[PDB]
């Protein structure tokens, strides 16, 4: 099971730990980037109210505008997850 | 010189072209990643109004809620950059 490193967050605790939790889970169930991306997106709408975007990969870069407080990248094994809400 | 490939559009032909120039212009002057999206998203909010997201990568998928008509993703070469506005 993977390692989770914490990249660059404005997030609370308690939500950073559902982001990875849902991100195990989301790998845990599906191979492919874009259906991770999905699960973990449609998790946090539910969770955290819409709307969110995620992003899973390895290597990508990004910049993007995000909502205070509803922002995290990070890796999970060799993956990389960025998760947001706009501004 | 890199060839572009749209994979996925919901744009104008013209803002189409608009961010394969702005991508390509933005590979001629930048190497990591982070720095090619950062001035992609900068110049499509000039250009095209606030508030814009970009990704920049070569493998990544994702999963957005995209804006009508401000959402593409697609390839110069290798490298893939996805670039949107959020519903």
């Amino acid at each position: 099971d993977r390692k989770a490193v914490i990249k660059n967050a404005d997030m609370s605790e308690e939500m950073q730990q559902d982001a990875v939790d849902c991100a195990t889970q989301a790998l845990e169930k599906y191979n492919i980037e874009k259906d991770i991306a999905a699960y973990i997106k449609k998790e946090f709408d539910k969770k955290y109210n819409p709307t969110w975007h995620c992003i899973v990969g390895r290597n990508f870069g990004s910049y993007v505008t995000h909502e205070t407080r509803h922002f995290i990248y990070f890796y999970l094994g060799q993956v990389a997850i960025l998760l947001f809400k706009s501004g």
